[PDB]
């Protein structure tokens, strides 16, 4: 039988969650351009909600140049039946990734996507085997 | 030391690659709407290239109602230093996911995203431990 060490599986999720937040922010940066320029909040909300409803993100933030937050989706990590000792073994901090929302060559806004590491803890706990 | 079985790690990637292709297709479906309506091929190409340059996809296809392919990005799985016996152990077929490109309530096109399972084989091979 073949296995993967917990340490290597953890390194995958650390890297995957970080790059997924960046890739998501970059694609939202292109997707939101026209709606941000024309101040179409409902269209911007649909694009963000489609991404945030995936469930992997702790926060998604859209703001114009000044820092004026236009859209803000947030969720907390919630209660867990995972033992705290195992949570302390695998946990790692969340990282926020950004991408500029452009209007041609001019800056128009920023979209920020933050990962939710606690989204993966339960799957690592249920699939863990000790040897 | 904690481990994950190869079978459980494989089930994760089977599920993750399939849902990632679907989530990507759905977000592209919203992102490409205005450009498809106004027939802005360069803007559509930038949105697709940002997603396809990620490297996880075997193909991304944008077409109007009729099946007229507007954008087509493809890549083959390439040569591997992975032994064929291990490739046969973990391999699984690619799946194509679709999302409609809408213009309000009217249909305008379809975007199709296909996964590339062979993208993950090398990482599973380099991280594999037998017990």
């Amino acid at each position: 039988t073949y296995f993967i060490t917990m340490n290597n599986a953890r390194n995958f999720f650390i890297q995957q969650l970080e790059s997924n937040a960046q890739d998501t922010a970059t694609s939202l940066g292109l997707s939101l351009s026209q709606s941000l320029i024309n101040h179409d909040v409902p269209t911007m909300d649909s694009m963000v909600k489609a991404v945030f409803d995936r469930g992997y993100f702790s926060s998604i933030k859209v703001q114009d140049i000044k820092g004026k937050v236009i859209i803000l989706k947030k969720q907390l990590p919630q209660e867990s039946d995972i033992p705290q000792w195992f949570v302390n073994l695998i946990k790692w901090p969340s990282t926020e990734k950004s991408s500029l929302i452009m209007d041609g060559w001019m800056q128009a806004g920023v979209v920020l996507v933050a990962s939710d590491p606690s989204y993966v803890y339960a799957s690592l706990w249920r699939n863990a085997v000790e040897m």
